[PDB]
């Protein structure tokens, strides 16, 4: 019993974190095999950040200008390249703690754990989701750049995010491990406003299923709805449209609880229309959307 | 920016988790130096659990009846003893991954990270608090017993909790690493009801300070209060009494924000009396109490 915002165990990723310094800028790097991945803005001064030409700035840098430190020992940089918004620093030593890994590009609504780091050292781990506007609501201070987001499937770490910046609004933007930003964000200190942060409907429904499995059932009503009727209500409340693919994904939770997906949609529609009335669901006074149907199944089943 | 329910990096604790089996019961153990710590109820059958005499049940067990497996390799048990509600299994091999560690007994209101494990393997990490009724609101399934709670200070892991049971109400109880239960709970399947789960006032105030530091200031009012007036309101809302020790502990957050502790108490008093009115603070519709003043300082400063 109980349902918590749970992150993956971070050990495998802690063994990959290094400090990268270029000139006066220090941030974090991810060391996998003989390559250290880090945000390309490590080459920028605070002034360069206003309008950087990364190709031009990188010409003034050599291998010896990138200082890579792994747990108080210096790594030798024998090559460097820019791939989109990340730098790949080839080092002469393969990371002995390299886990099995993949680089994945996630879709909005997908969750992942972040290992927040400073100066190559881990400070904490938390769970978040790729928002529908392609921002993440993290907890990052200056120097956290290069901290990564990941999911674990048994022994394989799928790296999906690398932190690059905080928007003027306090929300966060970054890239996949190929250096491509999620959303329309650029690594420049310029006017970048995020779009509507809509609620991830399929995740709210998954969390309502977790609530039923954990005994919190007060919100279950005597109604049902259709996908089209539910979506008229969802659009009005800034919830993402629910598709038949989402209904299919909720199948296992629907089967476990015996609650048809469309019945849970009708319960959620009434919660949107009536509010919580001062009540809570799984200790929350708002509808939680940073648990995917997969996270709910995983947590409720005890996947290790 | 941003404020997240952040757990400590779990790597150091992942390297200590083992599987302990006695007969048909399998749970988790913590391997530190040449000792494996686990709940003594590993010797119980589901029937024994109704009214166990642990001393008597332990007489029927020898070293070879405790099977300890660390990452698919078997450890040799060369001694066993019962200390309060934990068993200490002496093994012939010191854990090579033993971090610097301490065993601490925490007070209610204190937070810690839990590394939920099944069959000696980590499944997830989350942050929780020792409630004022000495329960924890975790996320534990059968087989999670022996999972531990901990805090990290740089390189020293202070182990403070070991999971032993779920109360009939779905909340959790366990011991410190000396085997002493937090609260009045016993490791027996009997009627054990928890006391009032009051709100940890000093932690709510700390989180309101985190909110101000992160730009969420709508709740700041033009009033102040006294400790005695605030506490009359706190008692009415099932909040723990605020003491001068708590005021002193909030000193650093009061200094950083320039908001006197008693002014923040008056803001909190108005939130209790008026409610949130459909508004949120740090993305929450309720007042969060599982962040200590130390956690707020740590997260807002980037301690690694
Ligand atoms: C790296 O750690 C880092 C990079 C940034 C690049 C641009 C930034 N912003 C700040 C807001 O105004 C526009 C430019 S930040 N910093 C950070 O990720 C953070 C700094 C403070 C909090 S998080
Ligand atoms: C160990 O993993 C474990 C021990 C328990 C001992 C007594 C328990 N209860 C269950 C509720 O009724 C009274 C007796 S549980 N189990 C657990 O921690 C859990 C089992 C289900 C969820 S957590």
């Amino acid at each position: 019993s109980g349902f918590r915002k749970m992150a993956f165990p971070s050990g495998k990723v802690e063994g990959c974190m290094v400090q990268v310094t270029c000139g006066t800028t220090t941030l974090n790097g991810l060391w996998l095999d003989d390559v250290v991945y880090c945000p390309r803005h490590v080459i920028c001064t605070s002034e360069d950040m206003l309008n950087p030409n990364y190709e031009d700035l990188l010409i003034r840098k050599s291998n010896h200008n990138f200082l890579v430190q792994a747990g108080n020992v210096q790594l030798r940089v024998i090559g460097h390249s820019m791939q989109n918004c990340v730098l790949k620093l080839k080092v002469d030593t393969a990371n002995p703690k390299t886990p099995k890994y993949k680089f994945v590009r996630i879709q909005p609504g997908q969750t992942f754990s972040v290992l927040a780091c400073y100066n190559g050292s881990p400070s904490g781990v938390y769970q978040c989701a790729m928002r529908p506007n392609f921002t993440i609501k993290g907890s990052f201070l200056n120097g956290s750049c290069g901290s990564v987001g990941f999911n674990i499937d048994y022994d394989c770490v799928s790296f999906c995010y690398m932190h690059h910046m905080e928007l003027p609004t306090g929300v966060h933007a970054g890239t996949d491990l190929e250096g491509n930003f999620y959303g329309p964000f650029v690594d420049r200190q310029t006017a970048q406003a995020a779009g509507t942060d809509t609620t991830i409907t399929v995740n709210v429904l998954a969390w309502l299923y977790a609530a039923v499995i954990n005994g919190d059932r007060w919100f279950l009503n005597r109604f049902t709805t259709t996908l089209n009727d539910f979506n008229l209500v969802a659009m009005k409340y800034n919830y993402e449209p629910l598709t038949q693919d989402h209904v299919d994904i909720l199948g296992p939770l629907s089967a476990q609880t015996g609650i048809a997906v469309l019945d849970m949609c009708a319960s959620l529609k009434e919660l949107l229309q009536n509010g919580m009335n001062g009540r809570t669901i799984l200790g929350s006074a708002l509808l939680e959307d940073e648990f995917t149907p997969f996270d709910v199944v995983r947590q409720c089943s005890g996947v290790t």
